[PDB]
């Protein structure tokens, strides 16, 4: 390795920062950019933005802050909690998992479910209101103070090494939030370089992105995690994996000057040596709202780090693939 | 709480001990019984039995100390590991989780499926042969040398206390063993008292524990865990629960002798108000070969932990349920 990013990702995966509660996640992220960012500010809907530099060109890097997780929705007479998701979680990464509460409470996720046909029934077809939690309580009283309705929860789950790969809870997106930090301690821009650690947006809702959280940029670039499909039978041609870098796009039907971030960002790894993938465009859709919407707003792309095994609390990259993508950036965005 | 049992059941969980490499348990159990017992020996097949005591009837105590888990059976061309269920693992227990193997090695479970509906598909009707193990390996080769086919792995969670309540993986039978390590540290027997520390037997392999493992018992008493349906929705009467105490049972169709053992606890619990629960008696069919082998051997009875979760990296227990069951042993077997 040529960066020291091991404790960086380590304490960003294990910080707790369900979507709706991110606060720690936020803190961890100022005080590792304490000295390396020339200001702050945390918009009304919780992103936070900071900057360097004072170039012409204005670049944001965007990266997800948010993690997965359930939230307790009512608490029964015997003190078990029923949850819904916060996110992608699927029931079935939950089942006999342990969940860590914002007030550090632990949680034994159980499914209901007596006779094997009744388990089979539900396990076959899981649905979260057939899921609940055990935090030990013994009544709806000691419950309820321990993690009343609204609580938020993540999976117990931190970071270890296997064997040369990095494990942990929240690859997805605290990887993308290890790069950004990397790149604000490391580069010297040739432009005005703005972070963005931004909640996720609701489906249904409006979010700031769009708006590039107020900054008035010429390029955004996020920073997310993929799909890694190299693992066994999912072996198709063209498969993002672990290893080849990182994974670069553009927004399908992008804007040309879109499309100029990419073959800019491909150059500089073409010149320097860096690994890379070219992953297939982002799809949304095929009709003339859809065609307007990429031709609007900041010309973007999207950087991505190769990850096995998203939304279960065992997500995984390969170390390379990260440093190439500081590596990329500090090219990109430098002198 | 009365006893100070905390750290063995940490020690006793946490081990390594699936079915065919209980090495460590074994070890452990010698260790905290050192000073306490007269002698041990280990039969052909891997049972652990010691002794204490003079006295003129001979009393075994008999817990597994063999937890689920999995073997590895293939390593594919790309270093991930196939593998086979030891125990009673359901392979949803599995997913997503973390194994650890003999040599310290972690793995994180995976399944097959690169589309919704091929993963919905295959986790609805999920197969142990649609699942792999990672363990970070590139190549066969690498994946050899770590964990070679016929190795063993067991869930990677450790104990935890949850509001009073233990949580841990391999309650089932851990639990059993720390009671009987419990016992032979605080009692003098006025028995002559085994402790029998079994692998458990596969079905349609010839076990030891018919014969009483080579010891001319006068009675075998198994300490077992049973499942506590106390939670929601698996709500019924005359249920197994967390805090009710030891429950008693002998097998179906029992004979006198065996009966007798089975008053003979309830009476101590009643004399010495000591929490007990009565289960349902063990179920043997209803045929004439069935009816003849509790007629002969030695007479029996079982005294089980009610346990939460049973086969989930989170099983859980009461530990006043696992005091009253040392309690009610050192009575029954005491002067």
């Amino acid at each position: 390795h040529h960066h020291h990013m091991k404790e960086l990702i380590r304490k960003l995966t294990e910080a707790f920062g369900p979507s709706g509660r991110e606060e720690e996640v936020r803190s961890i992220i100022l005080e590792e950019l304490e000295g390396h960012i020339d200001g702050h500010r945390i918009d009304g809907l919780g992103n936070l933005i900071v900057w360097k530099g004072s170039g012409e060109k204005k670049v944001i890097l965007d990266a997800h802050i948010d993690e997965i997780g359930v939230v307790v929705t009512n608490v029964d007479d015997k003190g078990f909690l029923t949850i819904e998701p916060v996110g992608g979680v699927s029931p079935y990464m939950l089942l006999g998992k342990r969940i860590r509460f914002e007030n550090g409470t632990i949680g034994v996720v159980g499914m209901e479910g007596e006779t094997t046909e009744e388990r089979q029934e539900n396990v076959r077809k899981l649905s979260f209101d057939k899921l609940f939690i055990d935090i030990g309580a013994n009544s709806r009283e000691e419950a309820q103070k321990m993690c009343p309705i609204g609580s938020f929860g993540v999976y117990d789950s931190g970071f270890v090494e296997v064997s040369g790969k990095y494990v942990s809870k929240a690859m997805d997106d605290r990887i993308g939030c290890a790069v950004i930090v990397e790149v604000f301690k490391r580069i010297k821009p040739a432009v005005t370089l703005y972070g963005v650690f931004s909640v996720q947006e609701e489906v249904g809702l409006v979010g700031a992105s769009v708006a590039g959280y107020g900054v008035p940029a010429d390029e955004a670039i996020a920073i997310d995690v993929t799909d890694s499909a190299d693992t066994p039978k999912a072996i198709k041609r063209h498969a993002m994996r672990l290893s080849g870098g990182p994974a670069l796009k553009v927004k399908d039907r992008a804007s040309i000057s879109s499309k100029r971030i990419l073959e800019n960002l491909i150059e500089i790894a073409e010149k320097f040596d860096i690994k890379y993938q070219m992953e297939v465009l982002t799809f949304g859709g095929t009709n003339a709202m859809g065609y307007q919407r990429t031709r609007e707003g900041i010309p973007s792309a999207t950087v991505s780090i190769p990850t096995r095994y998203v939304h279960s609390p065992s997500e995984m990259i390969a170390p390379d693939d990260v440093e190439a993508t500081v590596d990329l950036l500090i090219r990109y965005l430098g002198a």
